[PDB]
């Protein structure tokens, strides 16, 4: 029983397995999947990302070498720099995601066996309807992004068909669009890992609340409590320490990809609206281009949202536990042994909090999204008014 | 006895009832009002806001279709975009306020029965003079805003009278001004809900201070304490947990309207001073327009103030309770049972604080107003100097 | 024995008494001063500030009415607005300082009798050398500012002597320079109130440290401790609550003047360097003007420094007390009664901190000065490069 | 036994001794170095920095007096100001570093004898491989910076060889490059002091974790614990107070140099990329200049990194100790004496944290680097688009 992953979190692992983002071996168990590191998939991931980055660099160099008048996507001087910056930031995100995948997956195996212990202690997990909805949402995001990628690729390939270099665009941007797909899969993988962790934290909060109600190794019954509240509070304190450790492991594993993703999102939310506005004020003459630019703006916003939303939900659960603990304290006999257990839990809550701080650069939550959007508007207002 | 609301908070509920912002049934009790959800008022609110938004969109489209030279309000290219942005942000604020009203009102019924329990425990509320002053202030704000709306509508209708399209302006902006009224009523409703909660918190602080003095279900006497301080401190700890729950419920109910209101306030505090300055530097030729622009700048500032002031007062009360608790700790016998109750209260104060964080985006307080005004000036200085 | 103020804090009270900033009656006691509110000085302050503001407004209107070519100080279009903004912000600062003085002085009497109790408990205060140095520093700042005001007034009066309107400049700027003097005196008064409070906090920290050492109503001996450490820690906890109350009273009394002072400092640190640079790049032709502009830039920086430095020192003392308390905890018998007193003191330190937050807008400390200077440079770089 | 310093921290002390940044006497002990203040080295440092600053000022004045067309480095009007600003900020950094060195070294002796006590208590330190790697890294940074300085000096001396004033560039920039070397040595000295402190904190965390495991004056065995966990926790609480004191001493000693270094880094990260881009867009004609500009951009980034990275590692250790303490609390008998010791340690952790706040202006960590880089990009985008 190496890891025994399952649910919607295990669905993106299979999807990420073919993108180089989860070099694991999946052994069916008719209930879950026993995942372990495979060296063959690690080597495949390494060679795939290396080939994709090499092809992306070669296409970026070739499109520069085609020229300004001959090339369709990058037909200016700032256009060449903006296109190169977009291509390179996407390539760097994909390379960070795939080259760091096997170590990330070992860390995943560790905190996932920890989560298996916690889930055995708490008792079961969410219903199959919730995981089906989560799988549907992940598949919807992936398919929407893939459809956008295919549409944009076909549009730019058909635009160069007038010049006759239709296959040149394919050769120069196939790796770029593959790296886009890889980046999206990496974002979704992190988001669903964080969402499964937040589900565990929600179960912990429910168990603590049931300890509060005191209706009166399978700590929970379904709710109902199968142990005295004093024992339950200590077991839940240990479980919360385990959950904090798992959250820290996830943050350590995804900190560099998360920071690169945030930087890429800032860059794209600056550049895409800029040229979308530039195409509008000067002369449209292209409905498909404007549609694609709006869709890409929404795509970058959705990328930022799927990065920062599970962290916000985790922090919200970490505040709900404090509210529950305060209501716990106001109840129970004053000088009883339950009160001292709740005091230990209070010290735990004050000392450590379950949050995400990728690389220590910032905190992943809603205020970060406000700061990024405030900076994007500041840059856009400065840049647009110059033209 | 469903809810039994009363005071100045219940005055805006009747006013909001006709705007679609409080679909409740009011049953008189000669002392308070027993409010409950009515499906007929919910349907009326839905159809009213839908009709108003449809009319607003139709008028915005028609004014665009009139043209640049023919239309009076939006007679440029950036003017059409600025006018559309203002109209759409007002419509979105009103739609968020009215479409989310019935759920907001159910949450209101819940935390209001909780507040009724708390007020029975503490004992009575503020005098009738205070609620009369609050009603006077709310009515003053509402009537000032309505007078400004009517004046602005009449001014822009008379401006188009020279061209002959006086009724066109009416048809294209009636729904816009109705949505302005709805937005103001929603802001006032939130402000007075928060103010009533802050009044309850002030009563709690007074009770805790009376426990400190120890002059020696009607916990308070008037002040005087009718129970031993040890019992009073535990009852007050429970009451403070209830007040925190009620504050969180209010924040959850109003988070989306509050965020949309703040965004609209930022947009308006950017655009209104910009065109007010533009009219001044180039050529005035219009005293009424400049008067209306200054009045609208003050109106947007007052909107931000009525949003962020009750939250600041609530946070100030939440700090006063900490000061009172510290002075409590320094008194009382050192190893007594009162000291341990005060320690539990200290843990409660450290773990949770009574504040407002709409949607988790930010914190509603004075520093947020400073940040918004700092961003507005940064945008204005950049934009004005370009011209 | 109404208040019994003394030291360098009582020196600025006499100076502020003639500026309308301290309408108190000073009764000598050969050791300190028994200060109390006098209605005659309150009326004198009111009429003086009203007359000064009326004269300032009249001079500002007259200088506008003189014209652009005829007037020397404001000889442009932006110059008239910048001059008016400077004059009006100085007038508003002086009006807030003087109109709010009597209530501020009643609050001062309250927390000063509290401080007298604390100082009797701790034992004496700092030596006469320290208060002499503080008086020398305050007098140096006041005399430097007065010399700058007189020099600037004489320079601008002599500049208009060529046109012949030498007395017009006097008539139009006498009240302006008087209000400058009043603003400086108000800043110094707040700074020395905060400095005396920080001295009391430093004495408290020394007493706590002496409790730590345990060398073994005159709690302190000089150091030495005259009471058992358990009693001393409780008395010091009460004293720290009193000091927190006094700090909050000072912040409440000076919050509006402090916020207006910070806004005026931001405005002046924007406008003075702007025109100093503008005079340099275009054509100097005036050494005295550039010298005065540099001196005014340094003056505004010194204003910000004297506002934010005593608050920083107070916060530094509030951190030193936490360090001392931690070292206290690591010592003493583990389960003794002293440990529980130190635990109560720890709860006090965690719950409340001695700082300054004027009006709740911000926190007065070094980071605020960094934020203000960062905004000033951002505005200056944007504005200067446009020219 | 005055101080007994050793390791990679003692290597930069000898290097800084000849730069005026560590006026100490080194007495060999075959295991460590007994360092003490020497007045001769203090006087040498003072005269050396005074001579270097005098020569730097004279060269800056002479290069201005050469002219615009004749001078090669500063051949414009903004170039003269930018060059003067760079030279003066480097000179100010070097002067702050060297003039404040002897007091900094006395503080170093104090907290270093404290660290010797702590290291005797914990037991030994890291292996010789780690200190050899640290010495290699410091030497690599120093030699890379020296090679860049020599290359840049030779390039600018050879550029003036065409005009014939080859020795004029030497005379005008020798002191400038010497001050650059001094600034780099000061940065490395602070970085390695902070790194040695973080190593001590890591040893403390390991000891606390071993107390957790309870395998069962040489508190640690190697791991293993030679004392009961209750005694070990109290000794570790005292050690953590000592480490906090040492961190505060280091921050006090280096606060002014750190703030000046951060300001210089901001200025250089603004100006160097600006002129690097300006040389690119207009006309390159100079590969060596662009190579040097890119190398200087990377150098300034590395300066910021070596300033802010050891502080980030220290804060990371200070969070790891909280995680370890929480896991400690969840274990151990509930009402035992070990639990109360852990509670005292929790109060210590909550009250004080091991971090760096130079002068109180800001906090040295990763978010500060993000804020600086965000401001640099904002200034660069505004400035570049103007041209
Ligand atoms: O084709 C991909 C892409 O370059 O299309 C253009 C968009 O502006 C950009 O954000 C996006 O990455
Ligand atoms: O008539 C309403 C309105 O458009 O009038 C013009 C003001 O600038 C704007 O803020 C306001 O919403
Ligand atoms: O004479 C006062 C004053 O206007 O002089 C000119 C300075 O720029 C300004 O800061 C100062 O207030
Ligand atoms: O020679 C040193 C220097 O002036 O070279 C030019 C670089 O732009 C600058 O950062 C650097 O300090």
């Amino acid at each position: 029983t190496p890891c025994l992953v399952g649910g919607a979190h295990a669905f993106i692992l299979k999807i990420s397995s073919f993108c180089g983002l989860a070099p694991l071996r999946f052994e069916p168990r008719s209930q879950e999947y026993a995942v372990t590191i495979s060296k063959g998939k690690c080597f495949y991931s390494y060679i795939l990302v290396t080939f994709l980055v090499i092809c992306t660099i070669y296409g970026l160099v070739a499109e520069i070498g085609v020229g300004v008048e001959k090339s369709v996507r990058m037909s200016s001087r700032m256009s060449q720099v903006v296109s190169a910056c977009d291509i390179l930031v996407v390539a760097v995100t994909a390379g960070v995601g795939v080259y760091g995948a096997p170590a990330r997956m070992r860390t995943m195996l560790s905190y996932m066996e920890n989560i298996v212990a916690v889930d055995r202690e708490l008792g079961r997990h969410h219903s199959a309807a919730t995981e089906r909805k989560l799988c549907a949402l992940l598949l919807l995001i992936l398919l929407s992004f893939t459809i956008l990628l295919v549409d944009d690729f076909c549009f730019y390939a058909m635009q160069a068909g007038k010049t006759g270099r239709q296959w040149e665009i394919v050769t120069n941007y196939a790796g770029f669009y593959f790296l886009w797909y890889i980046v999206m899969v990496l974002e979704l993988q992190f988001a669903f890992t964080a969402l499964s962790l937040r589900a565990r934290l929600k179960l912990f909060n429910e168990a603590l609340n049931v300890t509060a109600s005191q209706v009166c190794a399978f700590v929970m019954m379904k709710p109902c409590l199968q142990v005295p509240p004093c024992e339950a509070v200590g077991r839940l304190s240990r479980m919360r320490c385990t959950l904090c450790e798992v959250t820290r492991h996830i943050a350590d594993g995804y900190g560099l990809p998360l920071v690169i993703i945030l930087m890429s999102t800032l860059l794209h939310l600056i550049v895409t609206p800029y040229f979308l506005i530039m195409e509008i004020i000067v002369s449209t003459h292209r409905l498909h281009f404007l549609v694609l630019q709006f869709l890409w703006c929404t795509t970058h916003l959705i990328r930022m949202l799927v990065v920062v939303e599970p962290c916000h939900y985790t922090i919200r659960e970490g505040k709900r536990t404090e509210d529950i603990l305060c209501r716990l304290m106001t109840l129970a006999p004053h000088g009883g042994v339950l009160s001292s257990r709740l005091e230990v839990l209070s010290r735990l809550l004050m000392l450590q909090n379950i949050s995400y701080s990728p690389l220590g650069m910032c905190t992943l939550d809603r205020p970060l999204m406000v700061t990024v959007l405030g900076a994007v508007t500041t840059y856009l207002v400065i840049l647009i008014q110059f033209q």
